[PDB]
RNA sequence: AUAU
RNA sequence: AUAU
């Protein structure tokens, strides 16, 4: 039998939303790009926003971590980012990378389901890097890395702090 | 319905103690401070004890911890600390302390319930660090600092070392 | 009677070559992970029993000590603190770990503690060739093959 | 073997 | 995700 299938076709914002786990939740931020001459594969170190920074909510564990890149309107060249472990040279990165955002495909994205889990949230602040390449020059402000992590949901969002 | 009530006295022994959690067990340890002027904040770097030290034991998690405070019978100005992250400066302690040893009231402690949780042993060692405040200069030994910690009862003091 | 593993845990042997130095001399060696074991996830594993072997050439005459304890300010005192070591002048020349080392990561292996090597002669490199072997749970990753797309 |  |  032959199934004839039609395919709707989706406008941009409508790919499906991937749910957190169940007593888990995604934070995400931001880290604006160097600047570099083409071909340059430059380093960008992972900072940790700061409701997720004290000592407690430092400890939370990892799981599931998905890379944006949102280049602006104006750029030309490839470019390419991989959140791997601290590369020797940098562009190595992208040699053991078990995926590559790169702008050349019609996602510019990477996840890394089972690759970064169970990780402490200061773990993933300190034993990998982002890094990013570009065949043309960047400025300050070109390439924006979106980095979304999901961990457990903290407690202190819970309750108030005792008097006393 | 008015309850008529009467309120016993209680001496000092008389305090509850608190039982710790089904699977831990609280070390204690003494922390004698270093001299200094008046108003002037010190820093006190919190030194594992040596069951407590080797690599199995280091990693023990945290629970509750226990501040108290020891003075001297011939001490005369107020005393202070807290047990925080490792501040910049000695004196922001008090300013973030969800929790502050003051002699100036009845009961010279200060508990940690909820805060520090599930981290590791090493780590109390590490990121945090206890601060002692005077209104009066103090000399080596007045105000020895005592330091109760909960943990996971160590696998390790339940065998003697190998032979050979 | 050849030590199993425990049910889960797989052992991972591997070496690490003498460092050419003087006689009463006590190096250090420092323990680096296979690349197998070596991914951000595969750190993680949990370590078990360890054990600590000694294969020295044939003409090597003196006495030859090793331990794998925590990283040290003062070398020769690794040997004060060893909970085990392995000797040449003795029957056998391994240093079994049980207990000692029970609940690291392959990660804390790999910074807590250091190999230190006493010669009462003079090496040079590749002498004295050192194996250590680790159990660690067995990682879930082997099962896979790396995704394609 | 055991533990959370 | 697994899996306990």
């Amino acid at each position: 039998v032959v199934q004839p299938v039609i395919v709707e076709p989706i406008a941009s914002g409508q790919g499906k939303a991937i749910k957190a786990w169940t007593g888990y939740s995604v934070s995400k931020w931001t880290a604006s790009c160097a600047a570099a001459e083409a071909k340059v594969t430059s380093a960008i170190t992972i900072s940790l926003p700061n409701e997720l920074s004290s000592e407690r909510n430092k400890q939370l564990k990892v799981g599931r971590v998905l890379l944006w890149l949102g280049l602006l309107p104006s750029v030309s060249g490839t470019v390419k980012s991989c959140v791997t472990e601290t590369q020797t040279t940098a562009a190595a990165s992208f040699q053991v990378a078990l995926a590559v955002a790169d702008n050349s495909k019609d996602v510019v994205a990477a996840m890394y389901p089972e690759a970064f889990k169970g990780i402490t949230l200061e773990q993933l602040a300190a034993d990998l890097t982002i890094y990013l390449y570009s065949s043309a020059a960047l400025t300050e402000g070109d390439v924006i890395v979106h980095l979304e992590v999901e961990h457990v949901r903290p407690t202190f969002d819970d309750s108030f702090t005792p008097v006393y």
